[PDB]
């Protein structure tokens, strides 16, 4: 994200505000632009736009609004005290205590980032709306599903470019994604993939519509315009003059990942999966053989087995994503 992010965002940013939302950002970026991975995802999908619009309108019937939504199910908002005690006692419940570098940030696209920083990795928090409810899904997120994906990955024969070409590896996205993304809304007691859900909305918009139109369009759903700020950029990364249509089509792995996961949850092995590395659901049997599964580790959240796939139904169920559904989607 780091490569994508504008260098010139806040000059933008104010610009647009001053305007009252009616200039289109022209943005520039670090040379040179990542031109392949720009082209990679160019095209946005229209898959699951259906899905995605069914947990935007299940959670603003419930809850009225975003706002209102955000505030009830997520808790207050932490200090950098609170971010820190939280984030210690998450380290030590997943054995990964002292193995992670801890950073606060504002200027963050997202609300975490796991990195690779001086050859070691590096959590990014950023502190601007981190809420106390929703702080612990992040951690198994990005270190629950990220971090021990990586350190499982990092032991396998696969562990870099050719070994991914030689075992003939499908990409590690969007089960990784998909995977992460369950696993942040895992024990909430409402589970909606809103994050998700909004970015694959974003992009599909933002392929047709320009910054204008697609920062109006966005009212609909949440009213804050710095919140709707964060999804535009997010869905416009690398466009330079974004009076024009199009997209950065790469935030939809989210939901992406969450349908195709949750529809073939009962052929998984989510242990397996997850000690085998940075590998695709549809890989698990091919790669199984070849696998070293001695020291390689499962997120604490997956020992109680049973009650993680509970877990899975819950969210089906929160989301509207029902078996039926699932199986009409992908009648794989
Ligand atoms: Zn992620």
């Amino acid at each position: 994200l780091v490569a994508l992010r504008p260098t010139n965002m806040d000059r933008e940013r104010d610009k647009f505000f001053q305007s009252h939302y009616t200039y289109n950002p022209q943005f520039e970026y670090q040379e040179p632009m990542p031109t392949a991975v720009l082209e990679k995802y160019c095209e946005a999908s229209g898959q699951f736009i259906h899905q995605a619009v069914g947990i935007i309108e299940a959670v603003l019937e419930k809850f009225g609004t975003y706002e209102h939504f955000e505030a009830a199910t997520g808790g207050q908002l932490l200090t950098k005290c609170q971010i820190w005690s939280i984030v210690r006692k998450y380290m030590q419940k997943e054995g990964c205590a002292g193995e992670v570098v801890v950073q606060l940030s504002e200027d963050l696209l997202s609300q975490a980032v796991m990195m690779v920083e001086n050859s070691r990795p590096t959590l990014a928090i950023n502190l601007t709306g981190a809420r106390q409810y929703w702080l612990e899904g992040m951690l198994r997120h990005e270190i629950g599903t990220h971090y021990l994906r990586g350190v499982n990955n990092a032991r396998q024969p696969w562990h870099n470019a050719e070994g991914r070409l030689r075992y003939g590896l499908r990409p590690a996205n969007p089960t990784e994604e998909g995977l992460a993304s369950l696993h942040s809304v895992l024990f909430r007691k409402q589970p909606f993939l809103w994050r998700a859900a909004l970015l694959y909305y974003t992009i599909h918009r933002a392929a047709r519509m320009s910054f204008r139109q697609l920062f109006q369009d966005l009212e609909r759903y949440v009213q804050d315009a710095d919140v709707r700020w964060e999804y535009c950029v997010r869905a416009k990364r690398g466009q330079t003059d974004t009076s024009l249509p199009g997209c950065f089509s790469k935030d939809q792995v989210y939901l992406d990942g969450i349908v195709r996961i949750l529809r073939h949850r009962q052929t998984i092995d989510f242990p397996l999966l997850t000690s085998l590395g940075k590998v695709s659901y549809e890989d698990v049997d091919h790669l199984r053989p070849h696998g070293v599964l001695d020291n390689t580790r499962v997120p604490h959240f997956m020992q109680d087995l049973a009650r993680y796939r509970q877990q899975l139904e819950h969210i089906m169920a929160t989301n509207r994503l029902d078996e039926a559904e699932l199986g009409r989607l992908l009648p794989d």
